[PDB]
């Protein structure tokens, strides 16, 4: 037997393996990585480490060989068309190695989405289907870790959380809750050919965040929403690179449209109760 | 200015170019092909031939350089998962080359389909959506030529068309007509970002095919619905390849389940009058 | 007589050409780049720009034709093993073209190093040795500009420089200084068959950096050493893309282990007095 | 499971394979060769034969597919810079194919050597280090048969062995014994990440070779040591093309400087006692 995790030294990937070794011996987990030495700490724990590179098809056969269950995590690249080619090659290699279950990290409510990245994941889910391998589509929400972290200290002393998200509702969940979801699916039965939209059923807004921030800190914080340009400017003024700031402005702009505003019980049915936003604020200070 | 056609030595591609020449000078037509000598007959008519193979990304970069409009004819291979890699290569190369308009031969009513190939077409559509290049999804019906061909001669004096298509309905159109649709779209305004389900609004049954056979030919020909392993017999036990005989038997089976039973006016609004079934039966004899 | 520079649009390469232009007529400098159209401003000023791609032996035969002295700037790729293949191609093309002197940007104190990238540079240095072409191994330190850049405003504002570098010593020097060294070696005599460890003889630590950033800015800034995992999580979470956060953390991890802690006089002897840390910080602001 | 041997058609690799057959079933041995039909004799023995060509990356991907242990025998060419390219391709295909263990035939005490080939081997060792595959560096001595061969008839006839090796001591080893070492390392545990300097612990001089040649031939033979330039002239006059004359003269010159004068017990500990020089002389004639 054998469970493989791509993106293993990535943030989601790493957590899946940590959660995985609660349920299975490390000798049953395979970490697939493009620079093996940077996974040395996982090799130390007995997890087998393999070289795999979405960008080099010639690398994948040996990465997937003999594996029963594959956690296929989408590539971090932001060239969407490129992502298609990469994923398509991952899927073909998984097919040829004779993998028995593919779990894929896609996008929640992708059929309704207003963003080209949704089409990447949709294309990939269809790619996985041609394969005939039993599948699980793990359509992860945005990470809460992204908005709830160190950086909110600035907002504490500034008095403001600045975004371009307007009154947008956010269905985000912690990276850790999503990782546990993945790990659960890989280690118990009944998830074959299932599509899960893994989001919060207790959504929030940035006025809420400002408000919870005020309570758990002590200083008042308001949410000052602004334009796409003004927010890209805000972060630039404070040392964040322009491409990185396009991304963050991208995420917020999407939020303001309804992109993170649909909910589901899928994740809660899977992992039990979610971590409240307030507790996640505390586990950040 | 230039219009390119992949698959240009195959039956559909070949017919598209013929229609295209009725509308625009040959110097405006680029034929893209796996074998460049096996198309000299196209070069004689003054049509620019270029080499392009879907397994070779670099071949496609060069093949697509400078094209305004691309007719991306779907790949013929039997390995669906391969086809996804190929199609993703083609899509990336068109994006890279700055193609201004992309038309793709997909599959009619693909979302409701029970045929694996449909997942290929859907993945490819999503990959195309990804590039933001104006697109026309030419969702082609099954070919009428597939059922109405040389092999009806062999049914005639025998006295029976033998299929496992049960009593299912068929909305097939000829390659010629679909080629006209393709050529028509490349050739006039107003087809950008459109999805057309290109089928017949005069469907027919296999029992009806028999009647039309008798009507035109010598004697009594009947339909003879069989099992679908029983069909492999009247095929594999008569000198036919075992993957190919499977392909056909799984089409009939889909047909017996209503795969080809739904219709649309899209094609007729695009090209006008459709070719009566009886016409095509004569023509294939 | 020709001096060619690879990576001439990259940051080191560009500055080398600036310096070469101060010492020789433009008609004697050749720029080698992946994208010649983007380097057109060099051509406007009279610098021949030639296409060179390390994966492409044929591209390099033409880039290197008739060149007297070559500055071979090492590849940016992340695949160390591909990097050896690429560098081997460069070397063999330089040999075949009868290049009369090769300068190569390697890695200081590589024999002592604990980082796979060091093996690439040593392999490359041996490859060059095989050609018998007189050589100069310009073994460059990490760039000061990687740590001291306007990105430090983030730390000014937040009151902390967060690294996983611990109290590791940093022997970095500026890009400009290395570029100057490269240009000096190509335009004067007495550097043939020499190896130079081009690092600082006045190294610093992040605690020092934090103290200088204090004095310069006005605000209080401390250094905050965290774990490898903590740093990755900190950046990924602050908008930094995961492959790039991985690079920064690895660099930091190396520094903490003494990877940048050895010093030398080589650079100072080549170019004169070095720029103080204080000055680059003022400069970054 | 499997062990593959490159250069499987050369002398060293052919020897290795004969040895490996004393140890494993023939089905377990893959012979990788430039010309498959030219290796029918091996096929006959039950050894799997695969096409592999150091100049063709694609061949090596397919050749190394699924192999556990690879013995990578260095290229026989005398163009050192080409060797680097060829070697780098082998290293990358091995890396890509996930070979589990790579043994490489380098050159004993390479870092101390003054002869050109040593740089090739050094470069290859570094390339292999970058792949992170468990390795064995089989650093071979000069081959005994480079000096002790059929060409020694010239010296019996002439009365003299003419070299420019002066009084240099020689630690060379027969190819057969180096092949047995390789076979041993590949069929037993404990050689992962090891470097062996595989030389003789019973070295010899040319004066001695001369005296053994007199015992065996019954005719008086003396060593006549001469200068570098005289050896080149001697050989060219014997018909040896000048490029191979350089190579030979440079080997002897190096011997006269102590290059083959250090010994190690690595080989003896690996295979037992060595073949006496006298036996090799009798066998050569």
């Amino acid at each position: 037997f054998s469970i493989a995790v791509t993106g293993a030294t990535g943030q989601l990937g790493g957590l899946v393996i940590q959660h995985l070794m609660a349920a299975v011996p490390a000798s049953q987990i395979i970490a697939i990585v493009r620079n093996v030495e940077k996974a040395s700490t996982l090799a130390d724990q007995g997890v087998e480490v393999r070289h795999g590179d979405y960008n080099q098809p010639e690398s994948l056969q040996k990465a997937f060989a003999g594996v029963s269950k594959l956690l296929f995590i989408s590539g971090p690249h932001y060239d969407n068309t490129l992502l298609i080619v990469q994923h398509a090659n991952v899927v073909k290699a998984a097919r040829d190695a004779g993998v028995k279950h593919i779990a894929y990290t896609g996008y929640a409510f992708a059929e309704e989405s207003i963003i080209p990245l949704a089409h990447v994941h949709l294309a990939t889910e269809y790619a996985t289907r041609t394969t005939n391998i039993p599948y699980t589509f793990l359509r992860n929400a945005l990470y809460t870790d992204f908005f709830v972290n160190e950086g909110l200290r600035a907002s504490t002393e500034s008095g403001a959380i600045v975004t371009n998200a307007g009154s947008g509702i956010v269905n985000s969940v912690t990276r850790n809750e999503l990782a546990l979801a993945a790990a659960t699916v890989l280690t118990e039965e009944g998830h074959e050919n299932k599509t899960y939209n893994l989001v919060s059923n207790q959504p929030w807004t940035f006025d809420e965040l400002a408000q919870i921030l005020s309570e758990v800190s002590g200083k008042k914080v308001v949410h000052q929403p602004v334009s796409f340009e003004e927010e890209k400017n805000f972060m630039v003024n404070a040392g964040v690179p322009e491409p990185f700031a396009e991304i963050t402005a991208a995420i917020y702009d999407a939020i303001s449209k309804g992109e993170a505003s649909k909910t589901s019980d899928d994740l809660q049915k899977l992992i039990g109760s979610l971590t409240p936003l307030k507790e996640t604020v505390k586990q950040a200070l």
